[PDB]
Order: C-alpha cells, then structure tokens, then sequence
C-alpha cells in the first residue's frame, strides 16, 4: 500500500511499512498483531518485504524517535514479535533480514540515531528461559558481583558493514555519542585502543617526527648558487608531500569519495589533503625553471605545522576540551572574519580621502595599526579639517572592544548552554573515529594492507541445534538484593 | 643558593649569572604563604594547583608553534643566531607585533600574508586556555578547596608538634 | 582461602578477607554470621589473621565503597559485630 503520503518523503508523511502488519506495529495495539498472524485463512508474515525491502522491524526503528513513552510501547511490541515469530518461524533468523540497499535492522537502528530502542535493542533480557535461541546480546556466568558477557551481531569494525561502519562514516548524526556511550559498545574503546594507542603513536611519531626535520631543509636553504645532508633534503621533500598524498587518496578510494555530508570533523582529515597537495607547487617547478617555489612552499610548511594541533588527543584528557572548543569556534571564526574585516574598507578610504591635504591595501595598514592593537593616534594639523579623521578614529576604540565582547558573550551563551559529558565523550568518538583505519593497515606500503585476527571470544554456549556465537566477557559490581 | 658559595672564593666565574635564579625563585616560591592571614587562600591553591596543570598544557601547545615560522621569516626575509631572530616572532607574543611592511624581499605577499594568519589563532589560543578554564569553574566545587584551605593548614599542622 | 580471584591484584577480584566469615559480611545476611559464631562444634574467630594479618573488620572497609546503600547495610552489620564480638570475647579489644 504505497502512494504519497506511505512514501518517505520530507513532510506530510510517515514510513510505516506500507502494509497491514506494518502499521499495525504503529497501532500500539498488540491484539491484532496477533490476530493478523494467527488468522487461520490466510496468515501475514513478517517476511513480507516493501519499498526498500523491508520486515516490519526496519519500519519499527524508522517509526520510533525520540519520544520515550513511544520507545516503551515500541519496545514491549518489538520484544514480543520475536516470541510470536521465533515460536512460528523459528527456522528463519529475523534481525538478519537486509533492506533493498543492504543494511539490516539492528545496523540501520544506528543510521538515523535512534536513541531509546537502540540502547535497548544492544541491552536486552529474554532469551533464558523462553527464547534460548535468540541469544539476548547478553550473558553471565560466575557472579558474587556478576561477570557479564555481551554478543557480537555485527557491531564489531571489521565485519563487513557494522555500525562503526557507519557511526563513523554514514552518521546522519543529531548528536552521536551518546549511542556510543552504552556499555558493550562504550567499554569496546579501550580493548582494542590499548593495541591501538601505541600504534596510534608509532604512526604519530611517523607523522610529526619527518615534519620536524622537513624544516630544517628552510634553516640551510640557500636562495641562490658533508654538505650532501642538505641535497638528500630534497629526496624527502619528496616523500613529505607524496607519503600523505596517496595515503589520504585511498582513504577516499575506500570512502568512495563521499559527499560532503560529514564536513562535521571530517575537515581535519582533509587538512592532511591541504599539506599532501601544496607540497608538490615547489618540487616541479625547482629543477626546471619555474620561479615562484620558495613564496608558495612558505604555506605547504606553514599549514603543516599548524596542522600538528590535530593530534592534541589521548596522551592525556585535555582533548576533551581541544576539539569541544576547536569546532565551535571554527563557526565562530566564521562568524567573526565575516563580520568584523569588511569594517574597515570604507574607512581606509576615509583615511586616504582626507589625508589628500591601488596602493591603499598598503595604507589599510595605517588602520590594521589598531587591530592587535597598537593604533598610531599621531594627531597632525595639515589636513585642514583636523577634527574630522581625529574625532573618526575615537569612535573605533568602543567598538572594536564591542567586536571582540559579542563574540566573548556568544561563547559565554555556548558555555551558559551547558555541556555535562558530551564533548567529553566526543573525545572518545574522535578516539572511535580514529580507529577507523587501525586494524585495516597501510596501502602507504610500509605492509600494503594488513590482516584481522582481532575478533572476540568464542561464544560455542547457546540452545540446541545451533550453539555458537562470538561474544565478550564484560565485569560488574552491583548491590541489589542478591 | 650553593653554587655561588664555592665558586665564590675560589675561581669559578659562573656565580653572579646564575645566582640570579637562586634569588629569583626565592622571592617567587613566597608566594606559597598567601595562606590564613586571610581566607583568600580558598582562592589561592584552588586556581594555583589547577592551573599549574593548564601552565603544562598551554606551553605543550603554544610554544612550539613558532619553530618553523621564525624559520619561514628569516628563510623570506634571506632576499645558531635565528634564535634571537625568533624574538622578531616573540615581539608578538605580548603582543606588540612590529607588522612593519618593506618590499626588498622582492615576493612581498607572502610574509606579509603569513603573519596576518597568527592574530586570529593567537587569540584563540587564549581563549580555548580561558575557556578550559571556565569549563573548570562551570563544572562548579561547592566548598571542596574551600576546604581545602583548611587541608593545606592541616598538611602544614604536620611539621608544628615535632620541633 | 586464597588465591588469584581472591588476592586483592588489579581487576578480577574483591580482597573479602578469603575465609569463610570474611565473605559472610560481604552476603548481607547477618543470620549465618552470628551461626559460624555460634555452631556448638566448631565456632570461629574475627581473631582469624589473613594475608595481611586482618579481622574481619579490615575486609569490611575495603569492601565498602562510595556507595550508600552498601555503606548503610555495612554499617548495620559493622555495628553488629562488636556486640556480638564484645559479649563472646569482653577480654580482647577488636579494633586495635
């Protein structure tokens, strides 16, 4: 049953399926459900595909939002059409299903940063005794205080398409982390980032320590002619440009070039780009004969020293702060250039008109005098009408300390608007994000790709016929009653 | 304060260059007595404590930016002494940028457009220490180095008994 | 009763105090506590010495934590102890 308003499309609309048991899922009801199955004329089934080759569970997660009374009513169905259908289709698995794009239910719960399922949906307590087959993605075996164990679905990073495949990649985020934040995803940071952290600062090393000794190539430049270390500068010259140029080239191969939608903090992996391509500007002109080379190679240093703030990461927390402030205020940089530069075009002219009793980008710095400032204030009588370009300048000391206090009080109001752990966990996602490219190696050539044998513990505990899954053992401490 | 002693009589020379630092960090370490006189001291070691792990932070971040631009001035400005040349970068610092623009380096454009890149990120580099630190004092201590001042008086009770 | 699970080393543990009235403070019953003292055959001892050389007592503390309904469930237990201690041993002083 599709048409205009069952399609997905931007307003008067909701994606509920487009088929009986579908919206019988937005019902509430829970009767019926029943009843739609269990009818002994012609039975439904949760098989029954749609628009995007969806069951009914992929509709669920669209259908749910953010709205907890909703998600409580959703999650008592979503938990109970897996005991009405396990028990009348338990030959087939049910949150495996992929839609006509290839994504499954318990993946695509991730893609829209469904909040209050989805934390549910990892966190759930039903399989023993009454669906041993299903598996809860939890477990536990020899508690005082409990040793929990979680499953492994698809979660994990290298299996094929988890949601670290797109959490990190294809978020439609309206804020992550907090997704993140739930405790067999969360704790997952640190299993592997402790074989990460120091690969993570091998590779560092590798990126600033060559970026150190790329300077002093400056230090002995000549400008115009064993003393062969000078020369040999030029073979890693080289390699300071083409080493990061196909490295952040075939991070796009496997990010297929994607569209701009994750300009949110993927502008510093780009950054890297910027240093990659400004290098070569100075080694195909430098043999040949062309000229400008030392002018332009300026900046390829330049933004690749100021590119090392990136790494202000994980040795210790600060970074909870660097990049909490650091995104913010490059809107706020923005917003500040956009505002403030275009002040002082008119008043330059101002300043040369009444001064007459293309070089005046030149005497623009008689006004970028009082930007730091240090404004010159030389009062002079031979311009004739003193008072006008004296009595002009006085009404600049108000407000460029206006200029600089909004921008002070629009960060005020981004700090007055609390944050309580939530740029504080984005230092963990920048960590997560950052594990993107740990276990999948180096088309840099140092080993042109590398391996997986970093998957979990062998589950081999579930209900006959089949016992076998891959799960991780996690520790608790609880004080309830028992 | 020895080093000065026993070069003094002897011959070693060293001894009025670096007993400078004995006398200097003498009268600054007696600012650790800004203490009960008055209650202000709930202020002192507060801030002091704190911010002496933001003084590592900010001179981690800082400092090591200008290497490779006081190389990128005196490798323009051509048409072991470069580390007094770094104080032409340093007058910024404060800041009291000279800025003071001449065409003898015959590419103009790209010194002069290079440093007019710092006065946005210096401020910035500002802010995001006095704004770590306002996330320091949003993230509000109701009377925990208030009382404090009352530790930092009874870790200094240690010494008093014993003679 | 000690071992790797039972010795107080970094993660995988909880140092209870490994013998049998030690981890009787950590189930929180206070009915089998006052049994192992008072069973007619063999009774114990907070005087039972450890792998550091502790009463039950010591256990008590390093298995309480900030957490405030553990800690008013220990401290009803802890109070508890040394009335039955104090009427079953008046001669030894038991926390010292």
């Amino acid at each position: 049953a599709c048409g205009r308003f069952f399609q997905k499309h931007q307003g008067t609309c909701f994606y509920f399926g487009e088929l009986p048991l579908s919206l019988a899922a937005c019902t509430k009801q829970w009767d019926v459900v029943t009843y739609l199955l269990e009818n002994p004329h012609q039975p439904a089934s949760l098989e029954a595909t749609d628009s995007l080759g969806n069951t009914v569970l992929h509709a669920l997660v669209m259908i749910a939002d953010n709205s907890p009374e909703n998600s409580a009513l959703v999650i008592h169905m979503y938990d109970g059409l897996l005991q009405m259908g396990a028990r009348l289709c338990p030959t087939v698995q049910l949150e495996e299903i992929s839609n006509h794009q290839g994504l499954t239910p318990l993946k695509l719960a991730a893609k829209e940063g469904k909040i209050e399922i989805f934390r549910h949906i990892l966190q759930r307590e039903f399989s023993g005794p009454y669906q041993p087959l299903s598996r809860k993605f939890t477990e536990w075996c020899y508690g005082p205080v409990r040793v929990s164990l979680y499953d492994l679905s698809s979660v994990d990073s290298w299996e094929k398409n988890s949601v670290l495949e797109i959490i990190a990649f294809h978020c439609k985020s309206p804020n992550r982390h907090r997704m993140v934040v739930l405790e067999p995803l969360n704790k997952l940071l640190q299993e592997k980032w402790d074989r990460l952290v120091s690969r993570f600062f091998f590779n560092f090393a590798c990126y600033l320590v060559y970026m150190f000794i790329f300077t002093v190539v400056a230090y002995h430049q000549p400008s115009l002619d064993g003393e062969s270390m000078l020369l040999l500068g030029h073979i890693l010259i080289l390699l300071g440009g083409i080493y990061l140029l196909l490295g952040q080239l075939w991070y796009f191969w496997r990010r297929r070039l994607f569209i701009w939608i994750s300009f949110m903090d993927s502008y510093f992996e780009i950054l890297f780009l910027l240093q990659a391509l400004l290098t070569v500007l100075s080694q195909v002109l430098r043999f040949m004969e062309t000229e400008w080379y030392l002018p332009l190679l300026v900046l390829s240093l330049v933004l690749g020293w100021l590119n090392l703030l990136y790494y202000t990461r994980g040795f210790q927390h600060t970074g909870i702060y660097s990049v909490m402030i650091q995104k913010v205020i490059l809107r706020d940089l923005l917003r500040f250039l956009l505002v403030y530069l275009v002040f002082l075009f008119g008043f330059a002219v101002a300043l040369v008109s009444l001064s007459r009793e293309r070089s005046i980008l030149d005497a623009s710095l008689e006004l970028f005098k009082f930007t730091i400032g240090m404004g010159e204030l030389a009062f002079q009588e031979q311009l004739r009408f003193r008072g006008v370009v004296l009595l002009l300048l006085l009404a600049y000391v108000l407000l460029t300390y206006v200029l600089l206090l909004n921008m002070l009080i629009a960060l005020m109001s981004e700090t007055v608007n609390h944050v309580a752990d939530n740029s504080w966990s984005i230092w963990k996602l920048q960590k997560a994000i950052s594990v993107l490219e740990m276990e999948n190696g180096y088309w840099w050539c140092r080993r042109k790709k590398h391996r997986e044998g970093r998957l979990l513990k062998v589950g081999t505990r579930g209900d006959g016929t089949p016992d076998e899954r891959w799960c991780f053992r996690v520790e608790e401490v609880n004080w309830a009653a028992w």
